[PDB]
């Protein structure tokens, strides 16, 4: 028990918070007041031993790229409805029982997409998949432009806004990677300070080859998520215990995207924007910056094809 329930904690900027019950070491949190922290709390507090490396990595990302006005400024200038990076509210050090703990205050959210995906018998519609992926491309553009890649996009790292079910957020930056510190892209090689390969069914070819993740990796990961979400499957899913097999199929299907479309979708009935998406991500060099707006225009053509538009509705 890192906290006394209902106690007041003070972050290093002197902002006061009350700590609440744990959710479903993450506790509900709110601003300091005479009211207690309830079920509808707007924040969470994450706490870990101060020697926990992932929370320090995640904390530094949030400090650098997730300041509330930093996000709000981007939303206005890029003319967006919202932006699915969670907001950083504060952090500090907390000693209890002769042990040191690091804590971090963040937005609270509703359900993860993996639970909702499983509740639909492992299918999201083409409307949902295009609408989700457009907003992830906005998220990925943002974090990429602030020198980070996520490396682990998947439904269970996608949380709905608690008070708005058409807003999705990308969470979990504990094994995120600073690919571009001070504008200097990392070279095509391994990084000994890291050793996360991703989640095996969705990770990039780069990651399978043991090099540090980069921007094209994230778009590749999203590509595989799109097919998983549309079809309920990935070709290599019955052999996840062998990373050699999974790298081999991914490399082979990268070289022949039509055979991936034929393998995953019913014969002569595959969504053209997905194939077109994969083909564009294929062209990217390791260090290259994606043309994010063209990737979104590709997914926009798809919404046009199904008699729809980017109206922000995820339809969950
Ligand atoms: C109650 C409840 C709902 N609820 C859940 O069911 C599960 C899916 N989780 C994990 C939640 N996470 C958060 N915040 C969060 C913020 C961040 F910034 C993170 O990086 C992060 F990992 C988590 N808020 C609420 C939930
Ligand atoms: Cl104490």
């Amino acid at each position: 028990e890192q906290f006394a329930v209902g106690e007041i904690i003070t972050d290093m900027a002197a902002a006061a918070w009350k700590v609440g019950l744990p959710i479903g070491c993450i506790y509900l949190a709110d601003m300091n007041s005479s009211e207690s922290v309830g079920s509808d709390a707007p924040c969470v507090v994450k706490v870990e031993p101060s020697d926990n490396g992932p929370l320090f990595t995640e904390l530094k990302f949030y400090q650098r790229a997730a300041k509330p006005e930093q996000i709000q400024k981007w939303i206005r200038t890029r003319k967006l409805k919202y932006l699915g990076v969670p907001k950083y509210w504060g952090s500090g050090l907390h000693d209890k029982n002769g042990k040191s703990y690091r804590f971090m205050i963040m937005d609270r959210f509703g359900s993860d997409l993996q639970k909702i995906y499983e509740a639909n018998a492992k299918r999201f519609s083409r409307k949902t998949v295009l609408q989700l992926s457009l907003r992830i491309l906005d998220i990925l553009e943002y974090i990429h432009e602030h020198e980070y890649v996520h490396g682990d996009i998947k439904a269970s790292n996608l949380l709905l806004n608690y008070k708005n079910p058409d807003q999705v957020y990308l969470v979990d930056y504990g094994l995120a990677y600073r690919y571009c510190p001070e504008g200097v892209h990392k070279a095509y090689a391994a990084d000994p300070k890291r050793c996360h390969d991703g989640t095996i069914e969705f990770t990039s070819i780069d990651a399978h080859n043991g090099v540090a993740p980069s921007r094209r990796g994230d778009l590749e990961i999203l590509g595989y998520c799109m097919i998983q979400w549309l079809t309920g499957h990935l070709p290599w899913e019955d052999n996840l215990k062998d990373p050699k097999y999974v790298r081999d199929s991914k490399i082979r299907y990268r070289e022949n995207i039509a055979s991936l479309m034929d393998k995953c979708f019913p014969a002569a009935n595959a969504p053209g924007e997905i194939a077109k998406y994969m083909e564009t991500v294929k062209l990217l060099d390791y260090t290259e910056k994606p043309l994010y707006e063209n990737l979104r225009d590709i997914l926009l053509q798809g919404l046009k094809a199904i008699g729809s538009k980017d109206d922000g509705k995820l339809d969950l």
